[PDB]
């Protein structure tokens, strides 16, 4: 009854975060998981801002209306060597990373740890915030609010 969510760098407020490092988030788990972290699924432009600041990674993840990879530079293996906010446009499935946005975090690159699930509710599962240096924080939760996603 564990849960690992690797947190990325904020940009302009917007992170990355990916549950036990596969695609594994539903649309509606996402907006929870944003939720439990004080923040918000982003707009495409809070997104675009996030990037002209630095942010980039390889992954799907939820943003408001649409599955996108933010990319600054161009690599063959991720979006398939695009640049900008890439939006996925044709998949089969429905399960992804999320994007999330902190309006509370700095307004540009905060690379520092995340040692907090602000918002999360009163459950059984054991949460793990990974940060990208390894650094650890658990608490004793839930965040999960649909039946489906449990
Ligand atoms: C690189 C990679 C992959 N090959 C498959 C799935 N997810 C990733 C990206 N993950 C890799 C693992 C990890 C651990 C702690 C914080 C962060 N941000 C990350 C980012």
């Amino acid at each position: 009854n564990q849960i690992d969510l690797n947190v990325t760098c904020r940009y302009a407020g917007v992170f990355h975060v990916e549950k036990n490092g596969r695609y594994s988030i539903s649309r509606t788990e996402a907006a929870d998981l944003c939720q439990a972290f004080n923040s918000t699924l982003p707009t495409m432009d809070q997104m675009k801002l996030a990037l002209s600041k630095g942010f980039e990674t390889c992954r799907y993840g939820f943003i408001e209306g649409n599955v996108v990879i933010p990319r600054i530079h161009p690599n063959a293996i991720c979006a398939a060597n695009h640049t900008g906010v890439y939006i996925l446009v044709t998949s089969n499935t429905s399960h992804y990373d999320t994007y999330c946005f902190n309006a509370s975090a700095p307004p540009e690159e905060d690379c520092t740890s995340v040692t907090d699930l602000p918002n999360s509710f009163d459950g059984p599962v054991t949460i793990t915030i990974v940060n990208r240096d390894g650094t650890r924080y658990s608490k004793k939760g839930e965040y999960r609010t649909h039946q489906e996603d449990i």
